[PDB]
């Protein structure tokens, strides 16, 4: 249906003949957001559309860290796209080989993930410590469909056991889960990165980017998309799109938009495509500096206006709302970068990740979690510097905290409340440094920007089956929906590669490109994985510890074992260390 | 050891960087086969080799009757070495094209697929085609062969595995004719086409999930290849037969230290260094093929040519080169021996094919979409006729059929001879007759009408033998720092021989371990491991009933399946067991 999926090298190495009629065709992409610039990758790469069609419309004209960081081997639609984008970093490769290349030599683990009374390491980081109900959840839950959790929260579907486990806490700061937040995310990544459960706890699964996000991601794509052309229109609001929702067709007509605050309408064909990046975790964030908080806001900017001016055309262009209201007040909302040359947090940091935070190489490898922490907090140390014009004595961290509306166990104040050197000042605390210390250390010896994000939780937040636009609606003529708030089977939100899958879907659908679109990494299917997740989810028992301490399943083992025995069966469990 | 495997578009598409000191590294490459040029050429892409440190040792020193077909089996989407290679191969048809993208978009405008596969009683449909007809006792046996160890299958035979049932099945006719396994073959090797080509069982009887080049196999897939390698300075040394290898065999190193070689006529010899990489081409099914023509059968021989003397003399030195002796020797004279093309612009036999397989021949699309199995043919005879022309300067109004025997010391049943002893018109008469032509005009097409030319080839079935693990070398022998063996009698995980990938796989294996190229190797496709392909393979084989109808039978069965559906009722495991419809 205008789209289909694949996995192996020949779909991946194929090309795609160029689509029909595509050269009197237009796309019109709302924001430059990495969905949107990954779309116009596509249309130029793959739709062989010409660069001067192609109109990016962004809201602005013309440290703080973190878009995004951590990626894995198994973006494929990632990686698809960004063979084809030219490194800014070394002559003639592209963006995956520097990306390839840089994780080979300096590949990242943790040295030490979980901390708690001052700088401790938790004596069991390593070990999931879950139960064998917590684990029969964990299956239960994979075994439920997807249907059957609309409005479904965490907490509906995990007992203690579960919250109580290394698990949890390993889990939900790596991802930013809230108790309350969807049980079907929640499914998703638990399915989506099972080939990874052997580096859950060490962040062995983990790769990074060279620097930040946008010097690594994104200023590549733009250098791409300029090249040939494109066409990147500023100062330009998009208020409303005017969509037919007819009885056999949905067809944009008009883009109402704001251009340099002067009210104008583009008006639209059935052969200009409208690609809308519909909501946004970034949208109304504020700031912060060292002696002020980054203010709080609950305002409703473009982004979710738009979206919520386009679902009153119709219920299959989704639900904004179960995004962006009710999110609750205990929600993460504020991060910090705190910025220093201190040599003492320097080096009271290598003391805890056991390495030397300016060699250039892997620090924290991923976040540290503070697990007694009353904010929840974890912070991490990415290759430094993060940034190319940053001076090479000096370190930058990034903090963020799960519980927003607790007091701090050493600045007693909700983290909202908190200015960047009060942060720093619970983020020390944490890691150890005197208390007779802190103060200055946060004041005169570091410089910490915080930043407060109401729809930051957004992704997550409990949605039913419709509340996600289809990348491309049913009908849909020249309309796609990109992003992490758009609808695609199986794949996890609050990933660049949900990003660029969509866009890629979108394209493909919207101009019937005939080449398959790699399937989300059939992991969760294959045996051999699920062994292993079977394996490490048990921390490292084979079926005879598992079943050590019960009558009715240690029974049903024996049975398998007498019928298994010497053959392959057996064979592949023992090489996946379950007999 | 000195490799990883991989699967994912990370490692497909990521870059290797140059491996060390490539730049004071040479290769030689025994012959001009398929592995040795892939190996070639991931000397170039891959290790950055210089061509002109890359030399390629071929026998022959760049006369037939008719156009000679083979060479070209299907392949299949999932041919991941080959299909990484082969992305970086130009076209020599399209612009801007790689030979993989000119395959791709062939095979996405004229799909391939059978309309006829099973013909019987000269030239009648089989009834039951399309059906796998296997028991429930046939399934049992193939599903306990894949739970076999691979290691308790050594010198196994397909008749050992399988009984009555399974033999009675047209999955047989259909596997072993588009294989061609015979029943004394290899049961490890069949274990492991079985699972290979799990994911492709909906396309085993209409022929639904092959592919093929747009020409026979030396235009479409070696001709690109040489000019890859040529236009990248490669030496291609002709009139160069490899006798033997001088290995140093130690305790802690196998070392090639020379090449002993006749170089048109004279005893020469190549000095080798621990820097000069030797790869060979263990072994040959081509190896002392013989021609006939219209009129004289292709004489039948034994001999062991250059090949099979190669590796004999290599593993004297190590019995980790293997035993070339399970491959070449004891070949049972009932084997597949002799292949035939016959060529005819005849209006009749091409009307009388037409109405077989349904297609025009002469429309330049698929026409068989792969071998029509002659079921009831003394011979076990099969053929196929791909799109036509094969050959680019052949006339527009001829076709060329490919023609096979898996039986070879049979009577025909009309041509009452074996086929060792038929000329190439005899051949076509028999064909001709299974067909449904008058047989008062058979002599005249076969003879007058139509040119047939028969090979025997000693070693066809070569790749099948009953072998013991140990009997195939490593790709890269224990401790073997400049020596390597590729092609189909080399030993790899998992994949199957008789394919161009397990050439091409051999081959990437063989230079990425060589030169520690630090990229990944795809693995072999997952599809057994996956239980969506495994759910499909129980549909498939049951011939498309759910799990309902399939414990019919067994009370007991009947019961298992009441209480596993209660365990699943509502749950994901259901629904996907009704998205593959076994619910
Ligand atoms: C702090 C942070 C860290 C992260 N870390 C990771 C990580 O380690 N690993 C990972 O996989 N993922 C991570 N993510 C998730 C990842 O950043 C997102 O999935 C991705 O960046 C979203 O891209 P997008 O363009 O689809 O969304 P957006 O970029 O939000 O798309 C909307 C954009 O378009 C513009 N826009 C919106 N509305 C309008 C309008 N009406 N008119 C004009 N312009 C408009 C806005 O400027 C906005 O930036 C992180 C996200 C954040 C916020
Ligand atoms: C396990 C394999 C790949 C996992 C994909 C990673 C993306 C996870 C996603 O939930 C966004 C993270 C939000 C911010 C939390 C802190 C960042 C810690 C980190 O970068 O992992
Ligand atoms: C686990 C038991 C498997 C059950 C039977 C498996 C059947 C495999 C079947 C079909 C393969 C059909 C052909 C696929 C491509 C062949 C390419 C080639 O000729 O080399
Ligand atoms: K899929």
């Amino acid at each position: 249906s205008h789209m289909y999926y694949s996995y192996g090298n020949y779909e991946a190495f194929a090309r795609p003949k160029k689509p029909e009629n595509v050269e009197n065709k237009s796309a019109y992409l709302i924001g430059s957001g990495l969905a949107s610039l990954a779309a116009a990758c596509f249309l130029i790469r793959d739709g062989q559309m010409e660069g001067s069609k192609i109109h990016i419309l962004e809201e602005l004209p013309k440290y703080v860290v973190r878009g995004g960081r951590a990626m894995e081997n198994h973006f494929e639609c990632l990686w698809d796209l960004f063979r084809s984008i030219p490194s800014l970093e070394i002559d003639n490769a592209s963006v995956l080989d520097e990306f390839y290349w840089l994780n080979k030599e300096d590949p990242n683990y943790s040295r030490c993930r979980v901390i708690e009374k001052q700088g401790q390491r938790l004596v069991t980081d390593g070990d999931f410590t879950l139960t064998k109900t917590a684990i029969k959840e964990i299956l239960d839950l994979c075994l439920t469909n997807e249907e059957d959790l609309d409005d479904v929260k965490i907490t509906d579907v995990f007992s203690d056991d579960f919250f109580n486990s290394n698990f949890w806490i390993y889990w939900k700061t790596m991802f930013a889960f809230e108790p309350w937040h969807s049980a079907m995310e929640m499914r998703r990544y638990l399915m989506r990165f099972v080939h990874h459960i052997s580096g859950l706890a060490d962040f062995s699964a983990l790769k990074f980017t060279k620097y930040n996000q946008y010097e690594s991601l994104v200023l590549p794509m733009v250098e791409y998309l300029k090249s040939h052309g494109v066409q990147f229109e500023y100062d330009v609001k998009v208020e409303d799109i005017k969509i037919d929702v007819t009885t056999s067709q949905k067809i944009a007509r008009e883009i109402l938009i704001d251009r340099n605050g002067n009210a104008e309408s583009i008006k639209l064909t059935i052969n200009d495509l409208v690609f809308v990046t519909n909501g946004s975790i970034t949208e109304s964030s504020t700031y912060g500096d060292n002696d002020t908080p980054a203010p709080p806001t609950d305002e409703l900017g473009g982004s979710w206006t738009l979206w919520k001016n386009l679902a009153r055309q119709s219920p299959e262009f989704g639900n904004p709302d179960k995004f962006c209201q009710n999110i609750p007040k205990k929600s993460w909302f504020v991060s910090a970068t705190s910025t220093t040359n201190n040599k003492e947090i320097i080096d009271t940091i290598e003391s805890i990740c056991k390495r030397d935070p300016l060699a250039g190489k892997t620090v924290t490898g991923g976040i540290i979690t503070i697990n007694d922490s009353a904010w929840q907090m974890s912070f991490t140390i990415n290759r430094q510097q993060q940034f190319k014009d940053q001076p090479e004595n000096e370190i930058s961290t990034w903090i963020y905290a799960l519980y927003s509306d607790v007091n701090g166990d050493y600045i007693k104040k909700p983290i909202t409340e908190c200015s960047g050197n009060e942060i720093c000042q619970e983020w020390l605390y944490h890691l150890g440094v005197s208390t007779d210390k802190i103060e200055d250390l946060a004041k005169h010896a570091s410089n910490t920007i915080p930043v407060y994000m109401p729809y930051i939780t957004s992704y997550f937040m409990t949605r039913a089956i419709g509340d996600r636009p289809l990348v491309v609606p049913h009908q849909s003529q020249n309309l796609a929906f990109i992003g992490n708030f758009a609808e695609t089977e199986r794949d996890t939100v609050f990933t660049t590669e949900y990003s660029v899958r969509t866009a890629m879907e979108a394209v493909y659908q919207l101009l019937n490109i005939d080449r398959g679109i790699p399937e989300v990494i059939n992991s969760p299917f294959d045996l051999r994985v699920l062994m292993d997740a079977i394996y490490e989810l048990n921390d490292h028992q084979d079926l005879r510890e598992i079943t050590k301490d019960s009558k009715m399943q240690k029974l049903a083992l024996a049975g398998f074992l007498k019928k298994i025995k010497g053959t392959y069966i057996e064979s592949l469990l023992k090489e996946h260390k379950l007999l």
